[PDB]
Parts: C-alpha cells; sequence; structure tokens
C-alpha cells in the first residue's frame, strides 16, 4: 500500500526516465512546503508510518526486477525486495528502525546490514569512489541484475555496494535535483556510460547543508557561501538560493519557514 | 517628437491610473536591461538626446494642462511647460544643461530655475516636509493649477514647490515603485488624501541604493542590509533582492550586469 511508481532500462529514453523522475518527485512531496519557489519533503516529526515510505520498482531487459524503498524524509534509499528476500541498510536509531519494519511485510527473508547506506560506506565496501563509477543506463541496468542475485550468492559485496551507489544517484539524487536528473538524462541520450563529475559529487554533498543555508537564509541570501565545483573542478561559490532554483528539486526539512514578512 | 503620455484627474479611477503609470513605465524603460526581475532604466552614458526624455502632459477637472519632462535614465521631472513659459530644474551639471535645451523647443519664455528639484530643496521652498504633504487626486489636480498660473503671477514659490513633490511623488516615485503605485491607487478608490507614511519616504530615500544593492548584490544577496521603515515607523531590514520585487518597478543603472555565471 505505499505508493510504487515503475521504471525500466529495458529501451530506457530521456522521455521515459524524465516522467519516471517527476513521479517519483510527486510522490516524494505533497507542495504544502515550498520555500524560495524550491519544495520541501515532509518533516520527519509527527509524520505517520502510512505516509513515511515510496518505492520504486526497477526493472531491466534481462526481465529482472527489484524493488528500492525510499523515505518520503529525505529521499534515500533504505533498502529493497528481490523476490523472497529484503534488505536493509543499518537503521540510525530505534525509530528508524521500526519505521522499515512496515516495508515488505509478507517477505520470506528479512536481512538488516551492519552498515549504512551512505556514500562514505558503500565506497569502502565498493572499493571504488563515486568518481571512479560509471552511472548510465548499462550501469543501472548491471545494478538491477547485481541486487537481484545477492541473495543467491552471484553477487560479492563489492559489486553489491557499488550498484547501490549507482541505484541512489540515479534515483535519489535525480529525485533530489534537476541537475543531476539532466546528467543522467544526457548519458541515456547519447548512450554514454561516464562516472559523475565534481559538480555532480559537490551537489551530492552538499545537499543538506544547501537545504540549511535556503531554509535559514535572510530572505534567500546565504549567512555563508557554499563552495560547490563546476563540472572541471574550480570552484563555484552559493550565495543565493536565486541561482540554486534551476539545479535542486527538492530539500530535507530543516527548520520551520519564518513568517512571510512581506514588505 | 519625444513621447508623450497623458493623464487626467478628472474622474480618474484607479483604472485609469494604473494605465497611465504602466504606459509611463513602457516609455521610460525598453526591457534590454532585467536584473533579477527587475528592470533598469537606460544608461545615460552614450544615450543619445533624441531618446533622453518622454513627456507626460497632465490635465485637470479645471481643463487646465501642464507637461512634464522625465529623464529617462532616472524617471525624474527636470521641468515643465505651461502654455508659453517653461521651467527646469537646476541642471547638475553642463551635458543636463544641454540636454534641457531639446525640450519644448518652441516656446517662447524658457527659464531655468536657480534650485534642483531634489526633495531637501523643494521642503525647504514649501516649507513643509513630505511627511505634511497630502497625496491624492484632489492634490494632484490642485497641483496642476498651481503649476499652470505659476507662469502669471497666481502661484506663490511654497505652493509651486508643494505641487512639485505632489507630482514628483504621485509620477516619478509610482512608476519607480509599484508600492507607491499601490498607495496612490488606493488613495484614489477611496477618496482620500493623506501624507505619505513611512514606508513611503524611506523606499523614495532609498531608491538609489536599492538600485545600486540590487545591482551589486551576490546573486541577489545584499552585501549590506538597507534598513526601511514600515508604515508604522518600526525598521524592516532588506537583505536580498527577492523581497523587492513586488515593490519595485524600475531601478537607475548603476553597473554592467555581471556575467551570467550560471551553475
Amino acid at each position: 500500500q505505499y505508493p510504487i511508481i515503475n521504471f525500466t532500462t529495458a529501451g530506457a529514453t530521456v522521455q521515459s526516465y524524465t516522467n519516471f523522475i517527476r513521479a517519483v518527485r510527486g510522490r516524494l512531496t505533497t507542495g504544502a512546503d515550498v520555500r524560495h519557489e524550491i519544495p520541501v519533503l515532509p518533516n520527519r516529526v509527527g509524520l505517520p508510518i502510512n505516509q513515511r515510505f515510496i518505492l520504486v520498482e526497477l526493472s531491466n531487459h534481462a526481465e529482472l526486477s527489484v524493488t528500492l524503498a525510499l523515505d518520503v524524509t529525505n529521499a534515500y534509499v533504505v533498502g529493497y525486495r528481490a523476490g523472497n528476500s529484503a534488505y536493509f541498510f543499518h537503521p540510525d536509531n530505534q525509530e528508524d528502525a521500526e519505521a522499515i519494519t512496515h516495508l515488505f511485510t509478507d517477505v520470506q527473508n528479512r536481512y538488516t546490514f551492519a552498515f549504512g547506506g551512505n556514500y562514505d560506506r558503500l565506497e569502502q565496501l565498493a572499493g571504488n569512489l563515486r568518481e571512479n563509477i560509471e552511472l548510465g543506463n548499462g550501469p543501472l541496468e548491471e545494478a538491477i541484475s547485481a541486487l537481484y542475485y545477492y541473495s543467491t550468492g552471484g553477487t560479492q559485496l563489492p559489486t553489491l555496494a557499488r550498484s547501490f551507489i549507482i541505484c541512489i544517484q540515479m534515483i535519489s539524487e535525480a529525485a533530489r535535483f534537476q541537475y543531476i536528473e539532466g546528467e543522467m538524462r544526457t548519458r541515456i541520450r547519447y548512450n554514454r556510460r561516464s562516472a559523475p563529475d565534481p559538480s555532480v559529487i559537490t551537489l551530492e554533498n552538499s545537499w543538506g547543508d544547501l537545504s540549511t543555508a535556503i531554509q535559514e537564509s535572510n530572505q534567500g541570501a546565504f549567512a555563508s557561501p557554499i563552495q560547490l565545483q563546476r563540472r572541471n573542478g574550480s570552484k563555484f561559490s552559493v550565495y543565493d538560493v536565486s541561482i540554486l532554483i534551476p539545479i535542486i528539486a527538492l530539500m530535507v526539512y530543516r527548520c520551520a519557514p519564518p513568517p512571510s514578512s512581506q514588505f
């Protein structure tokens, strides 16, 4: 009964991927809460368990499916189901451990990993940094197969971690950032697989801080600039929400919006 | 041959005044130059004399007309014609003194005042501050008559200065600020005459600094906040262009726009 959105790599096009990311955004946030034109995900505080997650069912040309569970409070992958097994990243706290008991409740085999789904950890297990892991439709198709076969011994842990890294950036980070969505659409459009450049990496790294800075800004103006990088690795300073309007699609809830206080 | 826009106080309504201010804005600025969604008047540097001014012909229920000349670089009144006499505020420099020779060129009687048309001066000559001078359709109708009769000895200097103060705020400041336009539309709508409150006064006082601050901002964010007042006189700090989008309609050109430099 949590909302499901389907996507397939089989015959994927810029348009089918765009439709899919737009649907994911529409199930992640209502639109109750927009700050500077940028939507905010639901506040976890007081959020009912029936509204906590959404499910992304991914299929591939190999005719395999897996279902990722995303937390609506941060857009992040918390676990997945393949067939009669489900696996959850190690929960941050007791409330998160209880919440995940409400996902994939008829699966006969439920496992919680000892490790978290954060990039520092997954890259360590993968033996590769995000900057050395190709993204694109071929990587995603392959990642789906890897997650699918984990339960029967076909996927080694590094491969599994690599495959998480792929799914999280092509789904969760693309939902968070129109800019990352745009980078994935380009890879699909021109059949390219390629590792994310520093523009993608720094946006991923900065998403929580950008969320805070926008929400705590004085009328849009950041108290402290955030340094990002361009595609060539050069510095780009962000001083204001205005420059992020085309870039960021959704933010983690960080504070109550201050009163309208228009002139 | 400079563009003329007509307005009458006779039977004025919110709609006829709105039409009139929209027309004045459309002849003041092209739209070549918009910074944060807020239009900029033409740069005076290199501006051809044939594009320098516009003319506002004001008529009243008494069947009197005067024509104000506005400089397009700052929206300000530089002089007026009534019948066979024209009067110009004291020019700031030699380029401005030459420019005004191109206005009302067939008038038989041309005079330049020794005093400028700035508020500090006009209030001194009027013997009243803006905060003690009623604005509204009755004040404007009266101001038109006062300017009209100046040449024949019917208008004393304080009355003349008061009448300038009226015209400049109801025309030039309303063209500059949708907020001041809105305050004048309210006075027309409810037949009220009343002196401008601190929200109006501080916006007038700050127009040049707001223009600079927006144009020199870092992506919208002011280096230094500008303090305005609300209608009750309380402080309102402005940190960012975003809060001024509904308030300010046009700005004096202060600098070249920096490169787009989008992410």
